[PDB]
């Protein structure tokens, strides 16, 4: 038993991290088969990033201008192309450590592991959720752009995030691996700020099921509610509206515990209205919203 | 910026995890060069574990009784011996991806990354602190025994924990890699329970420094205190007594922020006596005590491996 925020083992992604350097700009890249994927702003000086025209800046670059290092070993770039906000550097050597992989665009509320990297080398690994304002609450310093977020399922690594930047509130923004930015953000030093954010209701409910499975059950009230009545309360606390699709993805947890989703909703409604009364749930004094239903299922069942 | 509970990259340890199966008992082992290290109770049936005679149970076993699998490749056992609660299985093939490593015994308050594993396959990675009652608060299911905890210290993987068991309050117990159990615990189904625990004061202070480094300032005050006056308050809240050694290891964080340790102690005193003002610190509504001072330094400076 026990419930912890748990990252995927990072070794499969570690084997793909490289350093990419253009003049005075160094960042991280992702080496899969014979392509290195990295943020396109590697071709910018810091002054270029104030107002870049990427098409023009990339005309000005040759393959030689890209120094790609896998460890201390140089990989020769033999082509370069841009896809939205990502650069794809073709190299002369296919990564022998390439895992089976997919590129996926994730949805608000979904979680993933971040392997935070500097100069192509890993610092550490942690879980993040895509927030509804399309930011994540990570831990990133200068030089971390190009670090990736991912999920692993049995053999397959699904890459879903590539880090780009930090907004002035200290939260983090980036793209999928096709180079499209989550949210209304751009890869330029120009004013942009995170929108308002909601609490991820379906995740809070998943975490309450995690608590029940691990024997933390004081908040269960054995009452029930309707979806409509729950959402009227939840809206007052800036919670995301709960839909029947959310009810369905909680299905495996409702199945395992025998507690109806709407019963858990009644317990959550009372926690919102009354607070926790100096008690904790799974060691927390706030209602945690960065565990998905699948995170709970798979941690509680020991997958892979 | 940002501050997260951050595990070490796990790939160096992943390449060392194997499955060890003896009859009806399967768990995880650690394959370094030509030796696999695993909990000795792999040689026990669940019935044996009620009252095991480990020296007798070991001598009854042959090399053939151990099936060791590294992914899909079987590793033939060519010798076996026992050190405390750890079994060492000599194998015919050396692990070609053995990291530079050390077996270290950690002290209460120190943290490590746990690579949770089942059937020799890693499931996830997360940080744990060794509590003062010598348990850890992890996430472990049946089959997780033999999962290891570790730190990376420059160029060296320092293995410090091998998981054994869960106590009835849901906390977790295990050994170092020499097979000695942290705490007064034994590898047998006999009655044992976690003792009283304290909050790890030096880690709370480190985390408050992490918060200042990341731009929090609301809990800072103009006051300072002494070690003895702080400990009078800490005692009332079941905090570990702050020692001068603790003050010393907080030196680098005090240096970076310019805030003296006993100034930060006066902030912590006010937080304990008056609460957290309905506010969160680094996303927590409680005072977090599972970040060491070096955990703060390594995360805030971007140390890589
Ligand atoms: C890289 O982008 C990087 O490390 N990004 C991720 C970071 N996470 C936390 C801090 S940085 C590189 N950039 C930098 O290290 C950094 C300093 O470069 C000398 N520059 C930036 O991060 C820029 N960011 C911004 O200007 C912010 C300002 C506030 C905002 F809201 F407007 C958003 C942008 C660049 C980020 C990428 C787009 C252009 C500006 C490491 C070399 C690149
Ligand atoms: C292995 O020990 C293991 O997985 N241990 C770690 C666990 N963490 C959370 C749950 S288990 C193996 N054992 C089991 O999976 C498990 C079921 O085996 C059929 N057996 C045990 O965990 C035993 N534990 C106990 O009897 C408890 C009871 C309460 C306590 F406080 F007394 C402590 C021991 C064994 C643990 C190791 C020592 C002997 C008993 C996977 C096959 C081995």
């Amino acid at each position: 038993s026990g419930f912890r925020k748990m990252a995927f083992p990072s070794g499969k992604v570690e084997g793909c991290m490289v350093q990419v350097t253009c003049g005075t700009t160094t960042l991280n890249g992702l080496w899969l088969d014979d392509v290195v994927y990295c943020p396109r702003h590697v071709i910018c000086t810091s002054e270029d990033m104030l107002n870049p025209n990427y098409e023009d800046l990339l005309i000005r670059k040759s393959n030689h201008n890209f120094l790609v290092q896998a460890g201390n070993v140089q990989l020769r770039v033999i082509g370069h192309s841009m896809q939205n906000c990502v650069l794809k550097l073709k190299v002369d050597t296919a990564n022998p450590k390439t895992p089976k992989y997919k590129f996926v665009r994730i949805q608000p509320g979904q979680t993933f592991s971040v392997l935070a990297c500097y100069n192509g080398s890993p610092s550490g690994v942690y879980q993040c959720a895509m927030r509804h304002n399309f930011t994540i609450k990570g831990s990133f310093l200068n030089g971390s752009c190009g670090s990736v977020g991912f999920n692993i399922d049995y053999d397959c690594v699904s890459f879903c995030y590539m880090h780009h930047m930090e907004l002035p509130t200290g939260v983090h923004a980036g793209t999928d691996l096709e180079g499209n930015f989550y949210g209304p953000f751009v890869d330029r030093q120009t004013a942009q700020a995170a929108g308002t954010d909601t609490t991820i209701t379906v995740n809070v409910l998943a975490w309450l099921y995690a608590a029940v499975i691990n024997g933390d059950r004081w908040f269960l009230n054995r009452f029930t509610t309707t979806l409509n009545d729950f959402n009227l309360v939840a809206m007052k606390y800036n919670y995301e509206p709960l839909t029947q699709d959310h009810v369905d993805i909680l299905g495996p947890l409702s199945a395992q515990t025998g507690i109806a989703v709407l019963d858990m909703c009644a317990s959550l409604k009372e926690l919102l209205q009354n607070g926790m009364n100096g008690r904790t749930i799974l060691g927390s004094a706030l209602l945690e919203d960065e565990f998905t239903p699948f995170d709970v299922v798979r941690q509680c069942s020991g997958v892979t």
